[PDB]
């Protein structure tokens, strides 16, 4: 009776809330496998997240899962001492991991400056925004401006250095995963508020521990306490929705009625879907513009046993590259993380050669892997970064539809929104509350 | 067909998380109410928390139940900014809330010394005695000698001052709930990985953000969610739970068939139970020898609106009070944590005068209030606080009994005894235990 459309984190924690409130409910997914833009597989010789892959149990949802499913003492650090090279003026700087970490926390702290004043309450975002709001307006007017500026301008209003600014530029290239000069300031400052506003802290929740069985182990985990089997290869391609209900019908033309719908397709992927009546306008032009994400995700293989990080400001292939696993064949794999997913072919041996060579000719690749996220239909970016302006007038339009049908995701949550599973475990188990809510 | 014992936060999550696998349960809660240790109450004109109070986002158990039932902006900071007083020599100092906290992060420094060694996933609290461990073996010397050393005296060899060590001892007194020179250091240096090792982000999380509703609630929250009606005013006395299944004895004689039983009664009240077969003597020397927390809490109202902070050593009546309410009479409310339950009658004036007395004889008390749980047989402690070894060979050793399972705050990884995120944590993952045994 409820149809959760998507079976990815949000879709099956949602599921499973429903279920906890014996409420009857069907997820239909498009693809012939469940979890989305988490996807752990076997590639290169082990598993691989080729979406989704670290964690931190200040991740409050993430981390509930990682109990609930066994994996609390499963996680590992990435490799950390690395030695590492970056860009600056065309030409390729050397240093440790530490040097470069003291620059961008020089940078941050100007990059945070107004969170203590946007977010007392990291998970209440637009707060400033609000009737409760009662602060300064001059700390409105600030929040408004930083969401039509970018995170690498706040850094060279400052004074910075070219090195710092190249710096930042590489480093907010990976974090926007896409073009970080259209990207709205303020998601990097509520990660920081979210972090206790210190660059260590958001490195260890986004970028350090990675679960040793991957992401599988949290989204079959959830998968296997649900009691109605999930449905495969069954793409929705339209939703009516009114006051009382919704209609949805599927590729295949099968029409299914439902009390309400959980949608959690992407907005990259939106477009799939007839929704009738028509999204409201401001949404439709989220739809439109997107979200900031447009880049990609690889795994190169190296010959050799290498510490390695790299640092490229756009528009370099990949911009943050590190090594990730020593493996038993004297190879290492690392990752990387680009800005321009159609700049980079991540399958073939000679663009991950190019990516290598931006810092290093004397390394060699021998294998490499990705899935393009922003090519996959289903999905039509990676994980969900705000292009100015989406900070107040972006993710928290989903919300306002006045009808049965509900949008859940990570790139509509309050908290780490669009770039952590949490976001989406966060909203998935919200948007179940408010059926729930709504129905009691 | 699964048997909770106790409805405070962990048995009421381990029902929902078995309700989710659908598997049959009932509660059987001894008092005429559910939360436990949890105890949101109407008093001195206001709802009060009689238990626990503080809550945080990086406690991973407690915020999914915050933001699941609707109370994400829901939560306020306590007052900042008060005047601060501490006794030392029994002289009292006056300073800035600035000036105490700058003396406590110097101290926490070195009281968390190890626990980037012992504690790289703060969730694994025994990784240093496992097989896993790969550290050198001072490691895990250094570890199990801190299992029994105090908090403070790590202090006092580091050389602070006896004013620091007057602070610290205040502190401690709170925070060990009970007397702080038997405690563990080890739960410190552990509260200190969980927070990042900051004094700051400490304080942030256990000490800092209040719920405007309650942890009425969240527990009320749960209990709405429970299909199967709980049964109030049913002690349970005994529980059988030889290999065949299990069997539980209400106080009036009325015999349960189990599966399994979950049962979440603390320590100090572990007494009003027979056990068939006994528990493990290990088990049994925890509960003979109990916990660290014979302490007490008290909310005092005193004339005026006054923004305190008072900190006293062992043995004053209490350690740590503070502003915590500006009443619309011209009162404040403040809360206290002292070490000994038996020194103060929390529901006495007199008391009460005595404890602001402490720091400032011209404020005067016009109420008093708190429930001493560990003068409430179904308690028999306040929260849970480790004595020295029970780090190591205490909360860890009721895991895998019999097929009586224990859950509770006492015996979680991560924030245990001191936090409902331990509750949460620990009624989720032992219904996940009995989930896993019946699959
Ligand atoms: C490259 C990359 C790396 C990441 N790394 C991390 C990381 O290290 N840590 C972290 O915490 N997070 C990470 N994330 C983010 C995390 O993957 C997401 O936030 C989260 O997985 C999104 O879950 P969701 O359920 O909101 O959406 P999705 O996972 O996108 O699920 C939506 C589902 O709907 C399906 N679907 C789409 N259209 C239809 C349709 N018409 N009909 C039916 N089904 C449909 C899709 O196939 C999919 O299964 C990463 C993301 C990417 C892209
Ligand atoms: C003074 C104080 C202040 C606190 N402040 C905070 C705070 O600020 N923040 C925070 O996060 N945590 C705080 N806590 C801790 C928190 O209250 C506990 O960690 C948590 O509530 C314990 O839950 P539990 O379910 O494990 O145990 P309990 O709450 O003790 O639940 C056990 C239940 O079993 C019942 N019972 C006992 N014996 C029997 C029997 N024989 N038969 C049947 N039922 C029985 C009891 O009545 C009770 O309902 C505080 C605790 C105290 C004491």
């Amino acid at each position: 009776k409820v149809v959760i459309i998507g079976a990815g984190f949000a879709g099956l924690v949602a599921a499973r809330e429903l279920q906890t409130a014996g409420i009857e409910y069907e997820i239909l997914e498009a693809k012939d496998r469940i979890g989305g833009r988490a996807w752990t597989e076997e590639r290169m010789g082990r598993p691989l997240e080729l979406g989704a892959t670290w964690v931190h149990w200040f991740q409050a949802h993430t981390w509930t899962e990682i109990m609930r499913y066994g994996q609390r003492t499963e996680i590992t650090a990435s490799p950390s001492g690395n030695d590492a090279h970056w860009v600056t003026d065309g030409k390729v700087v050397k240093g440790t991991e530490d040097d470069l970490d003291e620059k961008l926390t020089a940078a941050m702290g100007v990059t945070y400056e107004g969170s203590e004043e946007y977010f007392p309450n990291p998970h209440d975002p637009l707060w400033v925004l609000s009737d409760d709001f009662d602060g300064p307006a001059e700390v409105r007017e600030r929040f408004l401006s930083d969401d039509q500026t970018n995170a690498i301008d706040l850094v060279k209003e400052a004074g910075f250095d070219q090195e710092t600014i190249d710096l930042v530029d590489a480093f907010w290239c990976a974090g926007y995963i896409g073009d970080p000069y259209t990207g709205s300031a303020l998601m990097a400052k509520q990660w920081g508020a979210l972090s206790d506003n210190r660059y260590r802290v958001m490195e260890d929740i986004t970028l350090k521990w990675k679960l040793n069985n991957g992401m599988r182990s949290l989204y079959d985990g959830i998968a296997g306490d649900l009691n109605t089997d999930i449905r495969l290869n069954t793409p929705v391609a339209k939703v009516e929705h009114h006051d009382n209900g919704a209609t949805v019908t599927t590729e295949s033309g099968e029409v299914i009625e439902a009390s309400a719908v959980i949608c959690t397709v992407p907005v990259g992927a939106l477009s799939n879907i007839e929704f009738s009546p028509a999204l409201p306008d401001a949404v439709q032009s989220v739809i439109d513009d997107k979200w900031n994400s447009q880049g990609a995700k690889i795994w190169i293989k190296i010959k050799g046993h290498h510490r390695f990080l790299g640092y490229a400001p756009k528009p370099a292939k990949m911009s943050v590259v590190r090594s990730e696993y020593f493996m038993d064949d004297d190879t290492t794999i690392l990752v990387g993380f680009g800005y321009d997913n159609t700049n980079i072919d991540l399958n073939s041996i000679e663009d991950a050669q190019a990516v290598i060579n931006q810092w290093r000719d004397d390394l060699e690749v021998v294998d490499t892997t990705g899935h393009n996220w922003v090519a996959d239909k289903w999905a039509g970016q990676a994980w969900g970064t705000l292009r100015k302006g989406q900070f107040t007038q972006g993710w928290s339009l989903f919300d306002d539809i006045d009808s049965q049908l509900f949008f859940a995701g990570s790139d509509y949550a309050y908290g780490w929104r669009g770039v952590c599973v949490d976001g989406a475990l966060e909203k998935g188990m919200t948007t179940a509350r408010q059926v729930i809510n709504s129905m009691r």
